Parts: C-alpha cells; sequence; structure tokens
C-alpha cells in the first residue's frame, strides 16, 4: 500500500508507431494491482487499422510499475513517482526484424499516463510477423541490473507460431527515473503476458500480465 502508488491503479496509454513503414496509432486503458504484480489493458487501434502485422510485437509495450517486489529489492520504478520514468527498448528478432521503442510514464490526476513511440523495421515480408503467424509469448524472465544511474533489463524471448514452431528475440531495455531514487541490485523479473481476447482483425485487443521480482540464482 502507498499514498502515491495505490493498491489499485488505472493507466491510459497512447502509442504511435510504424512497422515496415506502415503507420498506426493505438489508444488504450488499463488497470491493475501494482503490489500484486497483475494488470490488464484494453487496446484499440485508432489509426492505420487493421494492422498488417502481428499484434504480438506490440503487446510488451503497453507497465513495470506493476511488478510485485519483495521488501528487500528496492522498487525503483514505483519510487520514481509522482514524477515517473522513461524507458527505451531494442528488440532484435532472429530473422533480422528490429523494433525500437521509447516510452514516457507519468502520473496525472491519480492515473498513470503512458506515451509510447515504436519503430519496427527490416521484417521479412515472408516472415511470421508480416504474415501474422505468431501465437503469443512464452513465459519469460528479465534479468535486471543497475548501470550508469539507470536500471537495465535483458531477456531472451520466444513467440509461439501457428505451425507449432517458435520465433526468438532478444530484448534490451533501459529504465530511468526522472529523479534519483534508489536502484536495486541484480534480480530477475518473471513475466507472463497473455492476449485474453481480441476481435478478428486485432483492432480491439485485451491483455493480461503478471510480473514478479525474485532473487537471482546466478544465470
Amino acid at each position: 500500500n502507498m499514498a502515491i502508488i495505490k493498491e489499485f491503479m488505472r493507466f491510459k496509454v497512447h502509442m504511435e508507431g510504424s512497422v515496415n513503414g506502415h503507420e498506426f496509432e493505438i489508444e488504450g486503458e488499463g488497470e491493475g494491482r501494482p503490489y500484486e504484480g497483475t494488470q490488464t489493458a484494453k487496446l484499440k487501434v485508432t489509426k492505420g487499422g487493421p494492422l498488417p502485422f502481428a499484434w504480438d510485437i506490440l503487446s510488451p509495450q503497453f507497465s513495470k510499475a506493476y511488478v510485485k517486489h519483495p521488501a528487500d529489492i528496492p522498487d525503483y520504478l514505483k519510487l520514481s513517482f509522482p514524477e515517473g520514468f522513461k524507458w527505451e527498448r531494442v528488440m532484435n528478432f532472429e530473422d533480422g526484424g528490429v523494433v525500437t521503442v521509447t516510452q514516457d510514464s507519468s502520473l496525472q490526476d491519480g492515473e498513470f499516463i503512458y506515451k509510447v513511440k515504436l519503430r519496427g523495421t527490416n521484417f521479412p515480408s515472408d516472415g511470421p510477423v508480416m504474415q501474422k503467424k505468431t501465437m503469443g509469448w512464452v513465459a519469460s524472465s528479465e534479468r535486471m541490473y543497475p548501470e550508469d544511474g539507470a536500471l537495465k533489463g535483458e531477456s531472451k524471448q520466444r513467440l509461439k507460431l501457428k505451425d507449432g514452431g517458435h520465433y526468438d528475440a532478444e530484448f534490451w531495455t533501459t529504465y530511468k527515473a526522472k529523479k534519483p531514487v534508489q536502484l536495486p541490485g541484480a534480480y530477475n523479473v518473471n513475466i507472463k503476458l497473455d492476449i485474453t481476447s481480441h476481435n478478428e482483425d486485432y483492432t480491439i485487443v485485451e491483455q493480461y500480465e503478471r510480473a514478479e521480482g525474485r532473487h537471482s540464482t546466478g544465470g
């Protein structure tokens, strides 16, 4: 519980982006329990729909204030509020596709405000992203560490495919508070991110995420 970060918190998110040159925008609203590590969101494509690419490359960009942390791991991103934090991400896919993301998180009138900019490039026209063959992310673990006054995370990620195969990516993210709050040591964040409902052309999508920090066991 907390005065700034309450046990139940809503957010609003705006994304502008392009993937292989296709421009789009998304608006959404979310809610969750920041100290329990759970959240949901409802997203709507508002420009450029229906998207000609897999929703799954967008789903991890819609909220790490909602990670459950044990008391002995400083919860840097919660401590950054009310001012908030920024994050920057590179996602390199095994077939050469690249997604870069920048994000601003703030708190306004008791709700989080998320502003996302996204650029996907170099996806093969034949690959599973532009052919919409992906079927969600496998549960994953983000390895966290402090560096140069920011919190960094790195993860190996895997998308399931309609043909029963998999499509891998590496994620690198830097999270920086707008004020100089306490950084944690190294630890792991276990993440499960699900698409819980969508319409036929993925112009209306709902997501759920559970995330929890746990002590590293070395790897």
